[PDB]
């Protein structure tokens, strides 16, 4: 392969994958049992990110809260009013 007809990843497509494999996951953790590895995958993005939750999907944070799945130390009100995972992870891809 000629090195000028190399592909290669953009922004816009992964962030949208990410937040698809994300929703996914949150979903998975809301209905229960431990099969899903879901409510380990949706725990991990919320303390790496720092979030809890999609504006998307915004009924299924209080799932989050009552199962503890936010980041730990955190309050009630401060995963409402932070930004959702969704911006976090455009803003992993775009370097903010």
């Amino acid at each position: 392969t000629p090195v000028g007809l190399a592909g290669f990843v953009n922004k816009d497509q992964i962030a949208k994958d990410v937040k698809q494999f994300y929703d996914q996951a949150l979903q998975q953790a809301v209905v229960d049992d431990d099969a899903n590895n879901a409510k380990a995958v949706v725990k991990t993005f919320h303390e790496t990110l720092n979030c809890c939750g999609s504006s998307t999907l915004s009924a299924l944070t209080t799932s989050m809260l009552k199962n503890n799945l936010c980041p730990s130390g955190s309050s009630i009100i401060s995963n409402l009013f932070k930004e959702d995972c969704h911006q976090k992870i455009d803003e992993l891809f775009s370097g903010k």
